[PDB]
């Protein structure tokens, strides 16, 4: 499992996270859509954004990105007992948005890169291996329900 230790250093990185939620999703969702394009597909209602710019003027965007955080944050402070919060979250992305793992494995890496350009000092080897366990973990469990509907990835 993650170490309590390993625990601490998540989650003391996504309470500054906390302070700018919605400014940390729009940065993470745009991060998700220029590097990843494909992505952008999945969703109708933002699949008219062509440019940065457009994305970052985007109200509905910016909604969106903090409907994903939190829900992140839920699950984060539950430090692996999880299951309840992330059982709705698979079955949603599974059987309705028709999320593929490699897509979670995608906006992992986004919101680690974001995390260590807004938070440096803050956010250093040691908080960066811990946070891609807790990622990796939350990938693992929802990869776990995808196989028994029948989308395994
Ligand atoms: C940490 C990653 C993610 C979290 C915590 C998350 C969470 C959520 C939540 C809470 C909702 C709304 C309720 C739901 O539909 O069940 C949602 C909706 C949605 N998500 Fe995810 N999501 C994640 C990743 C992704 C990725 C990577 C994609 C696409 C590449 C995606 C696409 C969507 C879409 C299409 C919706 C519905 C948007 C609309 O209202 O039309 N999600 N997600």
């Amino acid at each position: 499992v993650l170490s309590e230790g390993e625990w601490q250093l998540v989650l003391h990185v996504w309470a500054k996270v906390e302070a700018d939620v919605a400014g940390h999703g729009q940065d993470i969702l745009i991060r998700l859509f220029k590097s990843h394009p494909e992505t952008l597909e999945k969703f109708d209602r933002f699949k008219h954004l062509k440019t940065e710019a457009e994305m970052k003027a985007s109200e509905d965007l910016k909604k969106h990105g903090v409907t994903v955080l939190t829900a992140l944050g839920a699950i984060l402070k539950k430090k692996g007992h999880h299951e309840a919060e992330l059982k709705p979250l698979a079955q949603s992305h599974a059987t309705k948005h028709k999320i593929p793992i490699k897509y979670l494995e995608f906006i992992s890496e986004a919101i680690i890169h974001v995390l260590h350009s807004r938070h440096p000092g803050d956010f250093g080897a040691d908080a960066q291996g811990a946070m891609n366990k807790a990622l990796e973990l939350f990938r693992k469990d929802i990869a776990a329900k995808y196989k028994e509907l029948g989308y395994q990835g």
